[PDB]
């Protein structure tokens, strides 16, 4: 059911989605998705820093769709990605599977690449201190 | 360039995107996308009523990604569409070329169909009154 | 009694009122009315898209008055409807009996037609998906 | 055109509408109406005290529609009125003309009376002090 | 103890205070006072219409102090009053007693009159309708 | 005339009023008064720490009324001061002439002492650092 | 454990920290710190008036870091203090052990002195009135 | 002077501060600091993800102080750091120098380490796309 408050989701490239969910006033079992995305995928720019994500989550059947514009104070890749997929909380690990699309330019030549990402839940590690453990 | 205020975008199958753009407080040349989608395609669920849309827009090269959860007070199709794309405002007509992904079900069998919607800007039709024209 | 969350109300001519109720901070048993109206009557302007509605509701005896300005990103009929009425939730069906007034034009000749819409509550139709049903 | 900020409007029964106008984010040349209404009509209850009003104003052709639920901390008349009409700023005086409807109960017997009100603009009188002039 | 939500308070001149109380974040057993004041005192201007009041209420020993600037969309008396006094909820009636001060000008000649007002609680009268009872 | 931003006002007994002014949304030439009061009088409770102040100001003739509830995280004197007055910004010095009322206790014996504070504007003293001067 | 509402903390030199804690929307067991600091040390600038404080608090082991910019409507020392530390609520007394850094000037010669303040919680002193005690 | 909107600041360990500045209502030439901090310092935990920072910036002499509680959805190090230091925009590069303190526990044994960080401004790199340049 619920992963409410802040949740930490890590995909196959090291990439981190942190989701925040706020109930929608008009749309039943629908949450506004907010939070941050850290890109760590080897080929790409806009890696290692917080990009706000926006989208919508349908609780009923644990579906989601969210977007990142690859522009923040550290780096701009002049492009946008949208992720659309589903959750599966069953068992010892919780998994999100998504199909993604990415709008960009090569010349004055606009283009939409595409692909697929798989995120797994990982709960905050705890350390004695910043310095140790 | 500029769509400040609400703008009306109509796809090949007649479905309607109404966009509102709000500046991101932190993301250079990025706007939070809100507004409403009215799905008007022949063989489809959840048609002829407003679905909220949420996403993001990059004004640098006029790229967008938005999402709709198909649940409102009229009809629940327990599914999500994500659209990712770009706009060309050159010439007599402004067009939004999009690709899109749609996370839905059959049984216990999650799915994700792909597609392409192309939209054209259409400025409010004006009438003497609600009864004329 | 209670319509907490968004509710769907359909009139004789098929037009759709989606209501949201927020408690007044100061008015006993009064709610601020928001939501969306989709005008679906044969011989009319400004049909098949969401118009915002604003008004007020008295929960003591389940009375309402709301208004729509027929101007959105799709179509401007330069006019306003006001609806004033009451609800009966008794029995198998919940109905909203309304009278209404509509301020529009011809030439330089302001006008105000009268009328009566009657609405019935219809709870979200459910589908396996956006493609089925 | 503009009566922006707070405006004072007095009808034939002494009744006072104070309007506040805030531009709508989605609806072009449309304002959310807020403010207060003081009833001073001889036959009625809920006289002499502030009732919040809600509605919508279409600037284009200076049209309006607004609602009052006759419930506040001083008095409850368990009913609601909606006013729908037009402005005429021409000449030495500014005038609003409206058609109104009023939903109420007699027995378990719901009912909608009706009528018409005409409001004129009156700018704040100025006095040397509260005590004099 | 509590008169929370909206409360209706009537003094010896017919004058009406409606109070709204919101807990203070920093000041224990302290409420921000807001609401409306209707002046109906015979000698004065700024009579019969809503003036916002501002002040602070100390719950502990049911003490209060609030202010009205006699300027609104209907009338300006270019002056300000402050009321400071205490509650007594005991018995069949609830009473507020206050000492008031009023800052105004005669010539270029500034001046502070003074006086005392006594308010009694009066709960919303209820009527069959606006029209009757 | 103008005190936009925070201003510092010092009375004869050394107590400090720090004022912030916010335009009323509805009251011509009226500002909501916020800020902080530090009571510095010899023979008094609740001294040397910030008490919130709330009131209203009329910029037409530079008149004010504000209130302090003497309860904060340091000291509770279970009492309220109301100040009512006017400002003279003519000459080399800006002065705020005030009268005031103070609702406090003895036993089961509510009281309300009267008074007069006169304040002078004093613009931030500047230092090389927190350690110098 | 818990300091919900405003709390009063007094250091060895008599300076006063008034704390307010608000839950972070995203940071487990983290609170945004607001409130006011009154600097009461002998040989110092910017004393006896409220400086806003801002920082963060970790309730897991009751650790804090807050900052004051020494500029308000009374006195500008063009400098910043940062405090970093921990609380012990065991026993008859609650103490906040802190170290701190202070970024100030001489000429064109930026500096940063180090230090240690230790605070003790002191619950509001109560008085019959502002005049007694 | 100004680095207003979102700014990107990189220290000697790879660590990234993104600052957002909002003018303070009460404190002249003072900004509330907000934004995000990415830790990339070799010895430590809580590395590679967004931690909200809070503090205050004094424009006058370009001074700053801000805090991070090392707790977010990815990782908790149960500790807090405060940074206090100054800017120097002169020349071809803009530099921030800071003294930092860090509160943590070893056993039931609380402790405050300390150190110094130097951040340099780095403006958003621009890339043809996420995929290339």
């Amino acid at each position: 059911k619920l992963l409410a408050g802040a949740s930490n989701w890590v995909n196959q490239s090291g990439s981190v989605a942190q989701f925040v969910f706020t109930p929608s006033p008009t749309q039943p079992q629908t949450y506004e998705v907010s939070g941050n995305y850290i890109n760590n995928a080897q080929g790409t720019g806009c890696k290692g820093t917080c990009y706000p994500l926006s989208g919508a989550y349908y609780s009923g059947n644990q579906i989601i769709s969210f977007s990142v514009v690859w522009s923040n104070a550290s780096a701009n890749c002049q492009s946008a990605t949208g992720w659309t997929g589903y959750f599966d909380f069953s068992g010892s690990q919780a998994v999100l599977k998504t199909d993604w699309n990415l709008a960009f330019y090569s010349g004055s030549t606009p283009a939409i690449q595409q692909g697929q990402d798989d995120f797994m839940q990982s709960v905050a590690t705890v350390s004695e201190s910043l310095l140790t453990e």
